[PDB]
């Protein structure tokens, strides 16, 4: 028995094992576009993914993660509200059982079909493990997905999902370019928050892009064929692996655009 997204172990139950779930800077949150403050001092984001080296894709029972080689500054995020260099370690998604839900963050209460999270850690801390224990340890880039036209750059990911259907399965996933998942504009909102899955540590500087990317119904449908369970167990479809919006509390959301 452990945390999950079911009726008996879902987000509403997480606080029992992870008290920080009721903390002061929990994520996700609803982004009120009219209350967000334009900050002229916010620098443009600098995304350098030209040398990215993907290694593997795996189903960890909560979602599927694409892992990268983070032993050198191959794929990094700089600028914006960040101080220093952050290395990309993995990316994963959050999606729903229907196109009307799936994203973790919401914009003026609007929910998207899914949300992509590109996780980076502050190189000043040496490794991911040390970084999650710091208030400025991680930088997660959040991108919304809406259903419409297909996204060619996402197809390589959808085609390998069959090989990692159940919890615990992993497969080689080399030469994947994450640049094909980015929208045209890099305008964003930013706030101090946390990881949206246990341990729910409050070590993240969220950077949520304003422009969503479009994916086809067929592409998101394949996400929904994954399983929460491991092989040889009752099939439980991996859907609605998202945490509901949390109280903003004493926090301000800043925007890089007016
Ligand atoms: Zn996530």
């Amino acid at each position: 028995h452990h945390w999950g997204y079911g009726k008996h172990n879902g987000p509403e139950h997480w606080h029992k094992d992870f008290p920080i779930a009721k903390g002061e800077r929990q994520s996700p949150v609803d982004i009120d576009t009219h209350t967000a403050k334009y900050d002229p001092s916010l620098k443009p984001l600098s995304v350098s993914y030209d040398q990215a080296t993907s290694l593997r894709i795996l189903n960890n029972g909560h979602a599927f993660h694409v892992e990268f080689d983070d032993s050198q500054d191959k794929a990094v995020l700089k600028g914006g509200p960040l101080d220093g260099t952050y290395r990309l370690i993995q990316f994963h998604f959050h999606w729903g059982s229907l196109d009307g839900q799936g994203s973790e963050h919401t914009v003026d209460k609007k929910k998207y079909a899914a949300e992509l999270h590109l996780v980076h850690w502050n190189t000043k801390y040496g490794d991911f493990g040390k970084a999650v224990q710091q208030p400025d340890g991680l930088a997660v880039l959040g991108i919304f997905l809406k259903v419409g036209s297909a996204k060619p750059g996402l197809q390589k990911v959808v085609d390998v999902l069959d090989s990692i259907k159940t919890k615990g399965k992993s497969a080689d996933f080399t030469n994947f370019d994450p640049r094909g998942l980015l929208p045209e504009s890099l305008d964003y909102w930013t706030y101090p928050g946390s990881l949206t899955t246990p341990p729910l540590l409050e070590c993240v500087t969220w950077i949520v892009l304003k422009e969503p990317i479009s994916v086809s119904s067929e592409q998101v449908l394949k996400f929904r064929k994954l399983n929460f369970n491991g092989e040889g167990e009752p099939e439980e479809l991996m859907v609605d692996n998202w945490r509901p919006a949390q109280p903003l509390k004493n926090r301000q959301i800043k925007a890089s655009f007016k």
